[PDB]
């Protein structure tokens, strides 16, 4: 099995594992406290520290709120080179000078960012999305980096939308706000 991280241990990354288990792969969990993390998921997945979760994949849901994104700020080294999924929302339209993926971009400039699934809510995760909105918006500045999450959407059984550079992260974040 392919082997997917996720940060974090919260509705969000809960309900991503089980989609990601659900649909083929297998995940570990990166968590700050990772025994007592431990019970918020089944044996199948490995729930260790976030220095040891990067050491088994490429590709890592930053399943964590941007005010806490500073926290990951040690783990530069050892995040080189690996995807970063961005799937965070905020409160506000345009509330920040940057949108949340550009942020942590500009905190990892050698991890590849891409911004997706923030628009899937934790039920949707568990129970799948409303057939006509099955839509993932997608967005990186690297090509490449955007094309394997663009894969991992649709093998998660979403409908990837491309909407190319990370420039387009802003309004994918506001999305969510606007109706
Ligand atoms: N909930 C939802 O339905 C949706 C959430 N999102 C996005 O997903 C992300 C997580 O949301 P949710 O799961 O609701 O958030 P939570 O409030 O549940 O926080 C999630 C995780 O953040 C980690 N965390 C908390 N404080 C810190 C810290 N200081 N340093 C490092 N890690 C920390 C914890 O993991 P640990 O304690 O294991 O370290 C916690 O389990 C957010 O960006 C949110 O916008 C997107 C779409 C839907």
């Amino acid at each position: 099995k392919v082997t997917v991280g996720v940060i974090g241990s919260g509705d969000f990354a809960k309900s991503l594992t089980i989609r990601l288990i659900r649909c083929g792969y297998h995940v570990v969990i990166g968590s700050r406290n990772p025994k007592s993390a431990s019970e918020s998921f089944p044996h199948v997945v490995d729930v260790t520290h976030h220095e040891d979760a990067l050491t088994k994949t490429n590709i890592i849901f930053v399943a964590i709120h941007r005010e806490h994104y500073t926290s990951l700020s040690d783990l530069r080294h050892l995040l080189v080179g690996k995807i970063l999924i961005d799937v965070s929302n905020n409160m506000r339209i345009n509330q920040y000078p940057e949108s949340n993926a550009e942020y942590l971009a500009s905190l990892f400039p050698d991890s590849l960012i891409v911004k997706g699934f923030n628009v899937v809510s934790a039920w949707a995760l568990q129970l799948g999305p409303k057939d006509a909105s099955r839509q993932v918006y997608i967005c990186s500045n690297n090509i490449q980096a955007r094309q394997q999450v663009i894969e991992l959407a649709r093998q998660l059984n979403f409908i990837p939308i491309d909407l190319g550079s990370l420039s387009s992260a802003r309004e994918i974040e506001n999305l969510p706000l606007r109706l």
